[PDB]
């Protein structure tokens, strides 16, 4: 059903892989569609214009040349509506950047180990989730600069956490990593809702107390039975999960037996139910993300030879350009799903417009 035309492409002059791309879904009405790209020590902003024009807006060039940005996530200021961009990578430093000036206005350091993904809470623009090479997830309140919670320990991830996703309402997180496992962490518990509330009440200039972070050691569910390799991308599709490894499939599955409710699932739940698989080829290298559009009506995944697969989630289109031959690391749909951006290993950017 869905068709796209390649209207433009470009290459960033650093020639390093671009690991992340995100459209700003908080962009204002009347303003051009903006997306950010991340790779090497750079964060770059582009505007989408008519006649397929991809206009370079601005760039952040990190002071440390050895920084490798792996992820970016947009949010907005809850009082003014002004957009902000969160970036992080190999250095383990979260940077909150003002996109108008490219000023780093806030930075956070957990233990300083590489951050593989950032995600903002779907209902709270101040709640930032980070997943790290150090096997833990961290939840930050960027309004009060507090570490709300650390998810991990011997019962948490036993290797790098590579991806995570909040559900629709931001009541729970599903995480995944190098340990082959997918873990559930409920954040609508009395303990977590209280912690989030206290994070808002914290002001270090009016007290001598440190802000106490929750140490969440036990996940609400765990499975190692979906994939047989590094699980590098996870996303909620309602109460269901979409996840992939490097085994040439995106698996749609759920914790428990076929008719088990996600909110009745106990931590000891030993079963999983696979609902289906999105099969494809030549996407067996590690660290390849899939994306969905805002409405979760489309699913897109680039492969390691520059093909871009798009599935209709309501019922497969293959987007290919004879000059697009590098690994597509991540894709991003604009909020209205009219544009799909693919970023590559060779620092190239490809613009596909929906017909
Ligand atoms: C684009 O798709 C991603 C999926 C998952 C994911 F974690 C990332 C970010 C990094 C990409 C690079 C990286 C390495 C290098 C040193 C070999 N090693 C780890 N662990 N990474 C992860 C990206």
């Amino acid at each position: 059903k869905y068709s796209f035309k390649c209207v433009n492409s470009l290459k960033e002059d650093h020639n390093q892989p671009l690991f992340g791309v995100q459209f700003n879904w908080h962009s204002k009405e009347g303003d051009p569609l903006v997306f950010a790209t991340v790779g090497s020590n750079r964060v770059t902003l582009y505007e989408c214009h008519s006649q397929g024009e991809i206009r370079l807006l601005q760039s952040y060039v990190d002071a440390d040349a050895d920084e490798n940005f792996y992820t970016c996530a947009w949010t907005y200021d809850s009082n003014t509506s002004h957009p902000l961009l969160a970036v992080a990578g190999s250095r383990g430093i979260i940077r909150i950047i003002n996109p108008i000036t490219m000023q780093c206005i806030k930075h956070y350091v957990g233990h300083g180990n590489a951050i593989n993904e950032l995600k903002f809470h779907p209902r709270d623009p101040n709640l930032l989730l980070s997943v790290s090479k150090d096997h833990a997830l961290r939840l930050w309140n960027i309004q009060t600069d507090t570490l709300v919670a650390i998810f991990g320990g011997v019962e948490g991830h036993r290797d790098e956490v590579l991806s995570a996703d909040y559900d629709l309402l931001g009541e729970k997180i599903m995480s995944c990593g190098m340990d082959h496992s997918l873990k559930l962490w409920r954040i609508n518990s009395k303990r977590m809702m209280n912690a989030i509330k206290e994070s808002y009440d914290y002001n270090p200039n009016k007290t001598n107390r440190p802000f106490i972070s929750q140490k969440i050691h036990f996940p609400d569910f765990s499975t190692r039975d979906i994939h047989r390799n590094y699980v590098d991308c996870v996303r909620w599709l309602g109460d269901l999960i979409l996840s992939k490894s490097c085994e040439n499939a995106i698996v749609c599955w759920k914790p428990g037996k076929m008719e088990d409710d996600i909110d009745k699932i106990k931590p000891s739940e030993s079963n999983v139910t696979i609902l289906g698989r999105f099969d494809y080829s030549q996407c067996d290298i590690w660290y390849m993300r899939f994306s969905m559009d805002f409405w979760q009506k489309m699913l897109a995944l680039g492969n390691q030879v520059g093909k871009l697969y798009v599935w209709d989630l309501e019922v497969c289109t293959t987007l290919t350009h004879h000059k697009c031959g590098a690994a597509i690391r991540q894709t991003s749909f604009s909020r209205d799903s009219s544009i799909l951006i693919a970023v590559c290993d060779d620092a190239s950017i490809w613009r596909w417009d929906r017909l």
